RNA sequence: AGCCGUAGGGCCCUACGGCU
RNA sequence: AGCCGUAGGGCCCUACGGC
């Protein structure tokens, strides 16, 4: 895949390493053919410091760069074989493309250390503000970073290897903590140092990736991705009374105007939102092939239509009613919520599952009546305890339901954010005839895939790690819903072999309750009260600031009234007076200055329709002034009490608990 | 990749063939696991009919279906050892899953034909109007097409055997003329016989390719796919004063709207209308990376960026104006074009190629200002001759300029439609010191990949197959333009070296003519004059329709300009009425009757803002009026003549011609 | 292990006609 | 023989953390 150029002489000669063939493209029509050659790579490349010599040798990606540079690597290296005598380092203007360079470089200091060593190794610096080299046009790309003449290379530099080797441990290696602890204590919410440059580079990369992609918000629930497909299908009014729309417009309109990210990631996290074994409270509704549980992926995005859900509409409720901050959107073409009004607590209800660098989170779904009941109670008692709570809040509540076995776990996860808690099949033992039995399975873990799961019982058989079973097979229909059955071989005791599968199959799972969110825009591990008090405080500001709203819109709404009901009584005076002006500015003036007008009551006038002139509207105008006044004083009796904003928010809550809230499916048994 | 059934009685058991995973992923959800069984294919499948055997029995598809049957092949087939007692073939409701269900029939009837004569194979009939099964939920594709108690199959009966050999050898075999003879007589502007679903389906594809895939109209010179994308530019403001907009979007948009095919299909489409070695007048304005002449793609749609150049803005004027047709979509949703007014010959300047069922298309590029030339040589003269035209059309005119050899193919393709077309590259013989020389490449044929071109000479020099040729270099870059050397051994002769790789290498190609258009939307070999006969039919039409638009219009203005100055000369009285009313009825009533207005000059009376009574406003009203009787007189005359018409015409051409006209790239060499 | 879910990145089989 | 251009269809590597 190498695009060597016509010399032969590596003093002279240079090796740009570009993401893929869409930069190698830009790249290939740029470069100058005599002295510059493109290696295109394949996206991420191995980290070399986390694996071990069989797979760095067996990469496709790591081999090409060897046998390109013609060096050698380790023991073997050989500087005066360098093809090159210099290794650009052209990554994508982004925080992917940053990960990229700390990747290639940990292979340039573990495997080709005498390169750096020489000043061999440079990084190029394109512009920001492409998604890629591919979004550059090739005149651009020489100009801005190809043209020895113009260009402004970083010469990578080596100082103490001793500091090097640190830093390559700590960011790059296999221990999470010295690199959780590195992100914790540096995170801030031409020649160039390769420890310098490891350490801005891989910070870029893990910040990113905890504040803006893997951690869900406190408030919302919601990651990026899916906070910018809920706000896309609101923003095309995709709402559950219109019709599904093609899911490539969804996707198409999202990327381009909300997530510059590959279509995959933005279309499986809609497919997930419309999968009902995948949200206890599905966020989309989708038409087509969505998946299932045995691991099937969705159709291709040209098969499939979606729209909002109703519940989607409660966490898009009162966007408009300056509830939440709006920001710049990644190119500053347009606005985007930077948090979702969330009517009801979604990152609970809906749980959270993200790999994050140097941290992870794993929430589980509850129930929303359980949840609801929970909130309304510390709304009425800010000092009610966990063991309370859990009064309301049972635990986890599956949309997939099965079993947890006891409190123990639950209560662990409630109290620190952290908690073991076991899951298991419904299973039941029946009769199939002659004095035969059978094992039927119809629920199973949250998570599990079931032909996954099927064929590891097939393989327990197959490989004798298991007595007594004769046939299984997957009985899961439209009609019946799941349905796996296992038959027990004549006399055997059916109860000893389902323990059996439950303790060597995933017919028993775990779930390792790990409660880290975004609180303040930092990642936390937080506690089932916690996580509660910042749902409770982010409806108490979106309340006050949606009565705010109102508020000074109906101001608004009767300055402008008593500005037409000025009008309407002097109708004939108004008339004359825009009749004799020249222009809308002297009209705007003279209506001022006559009738005691201000600049929107004289504009509101100007615009007033004859239409309007008509005997039912002076009467029209005061019913709805009337109103206005009344409306006026309920919004400033809500404002000037905080208990009377406070019942307002548990109504809300009471008549989403009312109208979305179902029963429990997990069983707990004690 | 076969999802099998629980049961193992062939007698009861299914198996459902279809297109790939996302239609297979409906049917595992819908399906009765026990007794139907499904085989995911992969798109088209290979024609046992023009294959040779060794393919047939090695390509993995063909495998999987002998495989899952379990019956073997030809000879060695037998109907005890058959996994299914009922094949079930299940293509998609559109007319590439006609093709795949004749691919199919085909090697059932070549390679299991007592699979027919048992009347195990069968035809599913899912609904109509989904482009995929994967559009459509699993309880959906049970009902319709699954479920024995609801189901409409077709048995598919082999009845005369020496017809249904003779059938599939007309249609899918290696003659085309015997194919091409059956859609010409056959084209059109429970149990199943084989040879009637064979020709039934076959034509459904065929017709299909023909009028709405592969050919261009005579008209706007476009297929409709790019007719979508550049009407969905049009749609959504993408013009070249605007900013570019992300491919994804206009991707998504087309495809959503009014294309139902594969994305790749679209960006690759579009990609082409942006390339300046493809396209002579470029209809798309690329930002990025939009693939080069070595045959290197384009960058991943969300890398790119595009836009309408200013051409294309000359190919939708006035679009808007009921200048030509509009229908309904694929799903009855949307409206698009038929055909774009497509004020310059598009046809003959960017010329079209486009394989189909049956026949062929192969038009070249031409020279903008020599074709406005042409037609409106021939809008003077109706009786012109080929030769006469030749006179501004001197022939070809290729992006990638270049040589032609000789009138001689160009005036045998001007008067039947088809002939060959001799194209030599720019080459020239220079020294480059010492007694040696080089030959010079700067200007390539046309669709002759650059790079490949140099591997067939680097190929000819190590085989030894030419002789004299010491280096082979590509010296291209952004700056110098094109430029490839070719090094000769000392006192060799290059202009026989030079000779020998026109008569060994693609620096020589030949452009095989086969002027096929639709005209009338029928398929039609035409000559020159009919391509501009038809071009010119068309403009006269589109002038005259936005001329008859733009009365219409002008008087339905002037009408509503009447009603307002009648109010502006009777205020006084106009807001008495309106005052004394008590509703907008009773005020439009009055009005009406008081002063002879129409329903549309009242509403316009109501509507009116107090603003429109000011000095300016009340002039503009007046001067909008004048301007107007005068336009409508302008319009009227038009109309009256026949001979003003053409001449608006004319002038229209000669205006494209002086903005757009540019020199001829192809050298025309006697 | 290798899976979970957002991210980086690309490749190859088929049909169809007329030219070589 | 195999390329040209709209069409049908889908796979597989990489990072990252916890168990
Ligand atoms: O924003 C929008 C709006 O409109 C759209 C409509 C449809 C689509 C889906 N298009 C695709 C789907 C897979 C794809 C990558 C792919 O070609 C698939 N694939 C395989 O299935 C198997 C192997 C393979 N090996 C290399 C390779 F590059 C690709 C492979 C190619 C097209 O990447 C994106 N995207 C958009 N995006
Ligand atoms: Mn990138
Ligand atoms: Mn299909």
């Amino acid at each position: 895949k190498l695009a060597d150029c016509s010399s032969k002489s590596p003093e002279e000669c240079e090796i740009f390493l570009v993401e893929g063939d869409s930069a190698g493209g830009s790249t290939k029509s740029g470069r100058d053919s005599r002295t510059q050659a493109i290696l295109p790579l394949r996206g991420k490349i191995l980290n070399v410091e986390k694996a071990r010599l069989d797979r760095i040798l067996n990469n496709n990606e790591i081999r090409q760069m060897i046998t390109a540079f013609g060096t050698g690597i380790g023991g073997d290296f050989d500087l005066a074989k360098a093809r090159y005598h210099k290794i650009v380092i052209m990554t994508d203007a982004d925080v992917d493309g940053a990960h990229i360079r700390t990747l290639l470089l940990t292979f340039f200091y573990r495997f080709m250390r005498p390169l750096i060593e020489a000043g061999y190794v440079y990084i190029a610096q394109p512009p920001t503000g492409y998604k890629g080299l591919g979004e550059m046009n090739a005149d651009q790309l020489w100009e801005t970073t190809m043209n020895p003449e113009h260009r402004a290379l970083l010469q990578v530099k080596l100082e103490d290897a001793i500091e090097a080797d640190q830093t390559f441990e700590m960011l790059m290696g296999d221990v999470v903590e010295n690199r959780r602890q590195f992100i914790e204590d540096n995170a801030v919410y031409n020649e160039r140092n390769i420890t310098s440059e490891m350490r801005e580079s891989f910070l870029d990369y893990a910040m990113s990736v905890i504040v803006a992609r893997a951690l869900p918000d406190v408030r919302d629930g919601l990651k990026p991705v899916h906070r910018r497909i809920l706000y896309g299908l609101n923003e095309q009014g995709m709402t559950p009374d219109k019709s599904y729309k093609k899911s490539a417009r969804i996707v198409g309109d999202v990327m381009g105007k909300y997530h510059p990210h590959g279509d995959s990631s933005i279309y499986e996290a809609m497919v997930r939102m419309a999968q009902d074994f995948s949200y206890r409270y599905p966020l989309v509704d989708g038409q087509g092939n969505f998946g299932s549980m045995d691991g099937d992926g969705a159709a291709a995005m040209r098969f499939t239509e979606a729209r909002m859900t109703k519940i989607t509409l409660e966490l898009l409720r009162d966007i408009n009613k300056d509830t939440i901050d709006f920001i710049d959107n990644y190119d500053g073409n347009e606005r985007e919520p930077s948090v979702l009004p969330a009517r009801f607590p979604n990152l609970l209800a809906n749980g959270a599952s993200g790999i994050a660098v140097g941290m992870a989170t794993n929430i589980p779904p509850h129930n929303l009546t359980e949840l609801i009941n929970g909130v309304l109670s510390l709304s009425k008692n800010p000092d009610i305890s966990i063991a309370e709570l859990m009064e309301d809040i049972e635990g986890p509540d599956f949309p997939t339901a099965g079993l947890i076995l006891g409190k123990s776990g639950i209560r662990r996860a409630y109290e620190t954010g952290r908690g073991s808690i076991q899951m298991r099949s419904r299973a039941v033992i029946e009769e199939r005839g002659g004095g035969r039995q059978r094992i039927v399975v119809t629920e199973i873990p949250f998570q599990v895939n079931k032909a996954r799961m099927i064929e590891k019982i097939a393989e327990l058989v197959r490989d004798k790690k298991i007595d007594g079973i004769t046939d299984l097979r997957d009985e899961t229909s439209l009609r019946t819903g799941v349905r796996v059955v296992i038959d027990v071989r004549k006399d055997a005791n059916a109860s000893v072999i389902l323990n059996n599968l439950y303790k060597q199959t995933p017919l028993q799972t775990s779930f390792g309750v790990n409660m880290i969110a975004l609180v303040n825009g930092r990642p936390k591990l937080i506690n089932l009260k916690e996580a509660l008090v910042h749902y409770l405080e982010h409806q108490k500001t979106v309340v006050r600031r949606r009565t705010q709203y109102n508020l000074r819109k109906a101001k608004d709404r009767a300055h402008i009234l008593e500005g037409l009901r000025i009008a309407l009584d002097h109708i004939d005076e108004i008339i004359s007076t825009i009749r004799e002006s020249d222009t809308d500015k002297v009209a705007m003036e003279s209506l001022q200055q006559r009738f005691k007008l201000s600049e929107k009551q004289a504009q509101a006038i100007l615009d007033m329709r004859l239409r309007r002139l008509t005997g039912l509207e002076r009467d029209k105008i005061e019913a709805e002034y009337n109103e206005l006044l009344n409306y006026i004083s309920e919004l400033e009796t809500i404002l000037a009490d905080e208990e009377v904003l406070l019942q307002l928010v548990r109504d809300e809550l009471t008549e989403i608990r009312d109208r979305f809230g179902d029963d429990r499916r997990t069983e707990i048994q004690l």
